[PDB]
């Protein structure tokens, strides 16, 4: 009763002063409302629950797309936690009346439901993180974290495993650079209201060899019953939450993708090409022109039957030492050159041309080569501009453009663009007729359409999540055309260490064990995957702990069968 | 008989080593064999023919897209030319066996027919006009053209009506500007061994106020029962220009058109745009944005509903003073300065950043601006180039790209770039979102895919001829796709003259009178065509007596139907 569970928190909280000091300062944080309260459970109480779950409990590594987090969810039952009675008692206080009265005015979110309790025990340890999203859930009112990292000393910024806040561009449209970062101390509990298409927020990758314990939970709308129940609030919320943000989703959200899952249709030049080979088969002139970028290996005779083969099996191909030596050398030389001796941008108001990042944060962050005119989304104004004034990639003019950029600067081992114009040159050798010819040789595939990307994940950044193929909309109806995007990644990642996949950057490919293919960055390696639409795909997020960035080639074709 | 017909001639042509020094001068001639003898037949006989046409025959002007030419194709029966005496006497001299064996053992033909004659009568004044061909019809083995005009004065190159030949690129693809000109005198022959995909050649414009008579003729492959019949041999020779040429052309030939008559798709953002609208119709942001570029009369509640209504009337627009005034100044101004104060490249090799050549010059010739990087093809392997290495339409990088060549060069009244940039920002506007919104406004059709090109057509070089639409291969499928191209023109001639069309340059639409469009150049009017397959269309060569060139936007669009 009342007394005795106020004895259990800080008497401060119990303040009128406080909680008024404490409701202006929510109200008046960016970029989003939200507040913190250090030591607010009673020490010996708080220093008995971290106890409790180092004896008691087990936590396994977990791994998807979105995180890497050591959970419990082997020891833990809510509905009988006898072995932990610290534990109980915890959950008791923070669910009171006394407590979500205190919670729910400092946040300005009414009432809370006293019964429908909502928690997890999480440790982060080296490598563990956990991407952008916005905690809107079911019917989710409020947020918090208690930390319990080792109460007699200081969890310092380095450590990593800070709270992350995002600032937002339009709802639902977060900036890709965090605004504020909290670094949590023990007996510290962080805490906001849920604000769909705001609330955005990650947590930041523990970078040193340490354990860091936390009790995350929710508070929920109040249910049937209940102080301050509103017979159709939650469903309302649900509803709007689900059905109609999809419906929001497809009408104007995926707008502010970049870049855009499109691709351009290729000439009748080139299809006809495609065409009449599939129905002596390259020329000498053609092998040649191939030659000067692919390894003799794979323009073999016996090379190429073995991949045809491969892929009528497998509806993939995994090549090795694709390029020849001359190109792999260069290649490896003009990247290592920029791991190790060029500044590389980790903000998006920092990324110059010809780079581009990949928005928004809760889909996907890396930089891009699109061969694009230059974009820095920063604004509402910037995007809308681009959906106007939408342009075709050209390689060429983005070529000319770096020597526009290059002789108004001087050349030098901080400041040049030597990787960037070696991998353009490759980007324009994939996007010749020629190589196309031997794409469709190796498919028997004609494609119809193209689009071609060079990608940078830098470490500690950069990641995609799962997702499916985008089928051309306007080719759906065309039965000629494959219900299928063909798909080549091309991986040129210099760096050594990356095969257990500890370290991220590993290409995923997956059944909606559902694995098919699940490839760590190498060098020099090509993947090809025909995609039908319940295939998912994602890059892994690059950790701290990786020695270079992962760099590759991204292709998508629309393809045709010649029978 | 023998010496009654060889006395009406030029003895020389009976004197073997005259016939073997002709020979070898036709064996060296370039870009292709051809030949020519001063004062060929008896004066006196050439005399009294000039004075029988004169005074026998009426002559007629007539234009297609190819000529304008004074013919009698009224006068003239082949089958009765009693009141012709002197005309009949040429035909049999030259279809005499005597003269058919100089003539085919000079230009390597072999045997000609004696009894199939083939010979018309024109004459060229001011303005006429026969652009490249290679005279490659049914049974024809020489060509040759007999010139009268005043035989008692000198027929003078600036005169023009001058024998043109053009060197080849490849078999079939001719080069845009000829390497040889003949300017032929009275009692001229003028001659060549028909050359499929390689004797090109065309007639100049006549440029001065004078009358050019000649006789234009074909001698035939020998039909059956004369002297060096084949069976077979002339079945053999048209079929293979005909059926089988028209077999090369879309396997090949299309190939080396340029610009290629192909459009890229629009990205998913604006097709949705377009639907929902189609499915307070623009916003005020969308006027305003509309306002910069086009004048409040066609932006105006009452201006809509009224375009709306002639084109569901019509399935055309033809709109007047369709940019506002601001734009409407500046693009005169700027047109005007460079018309006036600049000079305007008259060959392709001239030709610099961003204008491109349109070839080949059978099919078309004209300057235009397509936001490709920069192409000159002057050789086999420039095309080839270009064809494996494709790229894609970029309007902003273009004007990138001239800041390199304008800062590297500075700026005069003689040498800059204003009207070039002032007619891709008027691109760019039309590659906008909003314009398309407006555009499916009008018509009531969704734009899916687009093509825009700024064209310059120089009085004495430039045209188009008579052609069908391109449907979007890959698109026929599509059922919700019209079989239909809506195409769109802003004409921004700033000179005076059109209105009759004696100097050219007039947009004519028509059926396979069948003329739906005919529209002299003039300023700011705006055309809108949706056409089936079986319209026609083309822009008549721009005489030499034209003040300016003709400046358009020409803009074509794949469309769907909302319902
Ligand atoms: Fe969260
Ligand atoms: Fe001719």
């Amino acid at each position: 009763e009342e007394d005795k569970i106020k004895g259990m928190f800080n008497p401060k909280i119990w303040d009128k002063t406080f909680q008024d000091g404490l409701k202006k300062e929510i109200e008046d944080s960016q970029p989003y409302n939200w507040g913190t309260i250090h030591e607010l459970v009673n020490d010996d109480l708080l220093r008995a629950v971290r106890k409790e779950i180092e004896t008691e409990i087990h936590f396994t590594k977990k791994e998807t797309d979105i995180y890497r987090v050591n959970q419990s969810g082997s020891g833990l039952d809510w509905d009988d936690l006898s072995r932990l009675p610290n534990l109980f008692k915890l959950r008791q206080i923070l669910y009171s009346k006394q407590y979500r009265d205190f919670f729910g005015y400092v946040t300005k979110a009414g009432k809370l439901s006293g019964s429908k309790t909502d928690m997890s025990i999480n440790t982060y340890t080296k490598g563990c993180h956990l991407l952008t999203h916005d905690d809107v859930i079911g019917s989710r009112r409020i947020s918090f974290i208690l930390y319990l990292p080792d109460p007699d000393r200081k969890w310092k910024s380095h450590y990593g495993g800070g709270l992350r806040l995002f600032p937002s561009i339009l709802p639902n449209v977060p900036h890709s650079d965090p605004s504020a970062k909290l670094v949590p101390q023990f007996n510290q509990i962080a805490f906001f209201k849920v604000l769909p298409g705001f609330s955005f927020h990650d947590v930041e990758e523990v970078k040193v060899d340490k354990h860091r314990l936390s009790i995350q939970g929710w508070y929920h709308i109040p249910q049937v019953g209940e102080e301050g129940y509103i017979p159709g609030e939650e469903e309302a919320w649900v509803r709007n939450n689900t059905s109609t943000l999809a419906q929001i989703e497809s009408n104007v959200l995926e707008d502010f993708e970049f870049p855009k899952d499109e691709r351009n249709i290729l000439s009748f030049h080139e299809v006809k090409h495609f065409e009449k080979m599939l129905k002596v088969k390259l020329s000498e002139a053609e092998f040649t022109y191939l030659s000067q970028y692919i390894s003799p290996e794979h323009l073999s005779s016996k090379g190429i039957e073995k991949l045809q083969k491969q892929f009528v099996e497998n509806s993939s191909l995994q090549i090795e030492s694709f390029l020849n030596d001359d190109k792999s050398e260069l290649l490896k030389k003009v990247i290592k050159q920029k791991e190790l001796e060029q500044e590389c941008p980790y903000h998006s108001k920092d990324v110059k041309a010809p780079w581009k990042t990949a928005i928004p944060p809760h889909k996907a962050r890396y930089l891009y080569i699109d061969g694009k005119e230059y974009r820095n989304f920063q604004t509402e104004a910037d995007i809308l501009e681009a959906l106007n004034n939408n342009d075709l990639p050209n390689f060429q003019f983005t070529k000319d453009a770096i020597k526009i950029i290059s002789d108004a600067s001087g050349n030098s081992r901080e400041n040049n663009f030597d990787a960037e114009l070696a991998l353009i040159d490759l980007a324009v050798f994939h996007k010749s007729t020629i190589f196309k010819k031997y794409l469709a040789l190796l498919t028997s595939l004609c494609p119809v359409s193209e689009q071609i990307l060079i990608r940078r994940f830098r470490p500690g950044m950069d990641f995609t999540l799962a997702t499916k193929c985008r089928f051309n909309e306007l080719l759906k109806s065309n039965p000629d055309i494959i219900d299928a995007v063909l798909e080549g990644t091309l991986c040129l990642t210099p760096s050594a260490g990356w095969e257990s996949g500890e370290l991220g950057g590993y290409e995923l490919y997956m059944m909606d064990d559902s694995v098919l293919i699940n490839d760590p960055p190498a060098w020099n390696t090509f993947n090809l995957v025909l995609r039908d639409e319940s295939v998912l795909e994602f890059v892994k997020y690059v950790s701290w702990s990786a020695k270079s960035s992962r760099w590759d080639v991204k292709m998508k074709w629309d393809v045709k069968s010649c029978d």
